[PDB]
């Protein structure tokens, strides 16, 4: 197993286990806004994204890309 | 196995488990917004995405690109 | 298996569960404004994108681009 | 198995699993919009997309492409 | 007299002069290209623009924009 | 006189002068390309612009815009 | 006479002068390319621009903009 590269996370997952009747609660969310508000650039006043999920077991991207985006592939063979 | 590159997460999954009998509640998410709101540039305001999905197994992109987004693929043989 | 490239996210899923009587129970989601709202530029104001999947076993997009979005494709063979 | 390229979400699944007996909740949502609105620019006000799909075994997109979308398609033989 | 802005060339002439006899000589452009010659993506090959213009006293613009340009103005008033 | 800003060039010209029998010799430009050439990307190969301007006594622009270029101009009052 | 800002060149020239019989002689430029080139990226192979002006008295851009060029002017009055 190999890896290299400038900003890694490279996780090599071996795990076996049982796991058994877990009670877990987690509680509520709540963000209040009062009064007069001025947001200004790259600013955000309130951003609030409200994601629930429920049994991540394999792959989620929330991405929020908010600006100016550039990329370029260069590839000599 | 072999990885390499720039910013990369290459996780290696190997999971075996037994899993029984959970009961887990998570709550619920509340945003409030009183008063004058002004919102300029990059900025927001209030975004607020509400995603709800139960059991995720595989993929999920909820991807917000907002601004402005040059991509260039260069390759040569 | 090999993987390179510049910002990859390579997963590579090997996962052999047995999962059973999970009762789960996520809540709701409120978003409330009141008041003048005034939105300028890449803002938003309350942008809120409801999305309630259930059972994602597959993949999934839900892809906002927003904005000015060039692509170039080059190849040399 | 091999992939290279820019940005890319390679995921190489194998899950082999035996689920039963699962009652998963998630709940509803609301955005309540009270007042005078006025939206600019590349904002939005309050966009407010419902997808509710059950069982999502396959492939989604829901691709919302707002704005100035050119594409170049480039090669050499 | 007043300025103010991102990225601006303001200049605010007052000359006055007296200018007598002058001789001047530029002398000869020329550009070759011997052998193939392949371009691709955003490259140019030989661009080779020829504007010969006698007595400039007011304004010129050779402007060449070749891509792709997008372009919003937002006021509110 | 007032000035303020990001990046600015803000002369403030004011010259008197007396200018007599003034000889100027410039010169000649070649530029020779032999062989094989492969230009890619945002690569140029041989860009070469010959601009042979007389008495610039205003204002000039040759200005090369190659690529992607989006302006967003938002003004609140 | 007043200035601020990030980064700017505000020249405030005042100059009064007597110039007589002045010879000048510049002389030419040669650019030569033999042999195989490949460029790639952001790279430029052999960019010569070649521009000859006689007697600038007044403003004068030249301006090669080669890529992704985003502006957002942003004011709130």
């Amino acid at each position: 197993m190999s890896a290299e590269g400038y900003q890694y996370r490279a996780l090599y997952d071996y795990k076996k286990e049982r796991e058994e009747d877990i009670d877990l609660h987690l509680g509520d969310i709540l963000t209040v806004n009062k009064g007069s508000l001025v947001a200004l650039g790259f600013s955000d006043g309130q951003e609030a994204k409200p994601e629930e999920i429920g049994w991540l077991n394999g792959y989620n991207e929330t991405t929020g890309e908010r600006g100016d985006f550039p990329g370029t592939y260069v590839e000599y063979i």
